[PDB]
């Protein structure tokens, strides 16, 4: 094998696929392994050297992997044109308790950090419906009057989605580029750093 | 106003469930509605323990405690973006596959598993240049590249800049079905549920 990825779910639906489209474009040669896990596979996986490179969030936990900062991913509310809010670009984070939501189930990471924010902030709003599938959950909001919690990023690879800013924020996470420290990198694992890199510059 | 289990292996989630689902709600808004995608086994075993109320996976089901309906037929294409070479075509031959650089599922998956024994089985062996957990990351990889994949054709009616070719002869046709546990009485919601999902495949 030349280079194995795994990143958690959310990068899934934005990030990782342009820059492994643009990646075996430039080094076509390289065949390429692409895994969504949880953040503790990655970790435990990158420490026993069953992947080349990760892609989460802090903190890391594990002390035989190295971080570095990618961007910053911040939740919204994610909905179809057709919803009543959509008109906006950003609404008061007290939307929320009116949203009937569709949302990732617990299983997921993201569900877990928005149902702690949003206790947090006092906010519970009515999940009407949960999927173990990110798609699905964006297929049923296109075809929906209904909203989703996710990382507005997302809604710029789809059309008929939008993201909806909220104020004040309810979530913001740091993504990051994990690798173990004190191992030595592939070309082409490194070749890699530097594209994610170059992405997240603009 | 309850609330209603449904799981499906995979390919249902990309172009079947959806649109099932969003219906489904917008006739009952009341029901809260549980979707989860996983392996034949994982259904067929919750299905029994009344841990899902209903199931879509393919024919054969193991489970004899299981009742299976057929939903439709769905056949493996190549799947391109409009501008892949072959993309021009409608259908071509089963043997353009052994020049065709993929992307596709791991192992992980069914429909991948299926993929290797019937190429294997015609003497088909593509290589495979990029392997992926994730049928919509598979799809994200096709559409900005000149690389082809191999899944259900319906997939490729929900995206503008993919194309389903068909193969001649057909790889794989597997037959999709309802799953739900005999002698077990349904919801008024899993049977509205039903009804829906077979009057969609024009069954």
């Amino acid at each position: 094998g030349s280079l194995r990825i795994a990143v958690t779910p959310t990068f899934t639906s934005y990030f990782i696929g342009p820059l492994m489209a643009d990646f075996y474009a430039r080094y076509p040669s390289i065949t390429l392994q692409l895994q969504e896990m949880s953040q503790e596979k990655i970790e435990d996986m990158l420490c026993r050297d069953e992947l080349d490179v990760g892609i989460a969030f802090a903190p890391v936990h594990s002390p035989e992997l190295e971080a570095i900062p990618l961007l910053t991913e911040s939740l919204a509310l994610v909905v179809a044109q057709h919803h009543p809010l959509a008109v906006h670009e950003q609404v008061a984070l007290s939307r929320l308790h009116d949203e009937k939501l569709v949302l990732l189930s617990a299983e997921f990471a993201t569900r877990e950090q928005i149902d702690h924010y949003c206790e947090k902030a006092g906010l519970h709003p009515q999940v009407v419906i949960e999927a173990n599938s990110i798609s699905a959950v964006l297929e049923l909001i296109r075809r929906t009057s209904l909203s989703t919690l996710l990382p507005a990023a997302i809604a710029t690879q789809h059309d008929g989605l939008k993201a909806i800013s909220l104020a004040p924020p309810l979530l913001e996470r740091t993504a990051v580029l994990l690798r173990r420290k004190n191992s030595w990198q592939t070309a082409a694992a490194k070749a890699f750093l530097h594209m994610a890199l170059d992405k997240c510059a603009v």
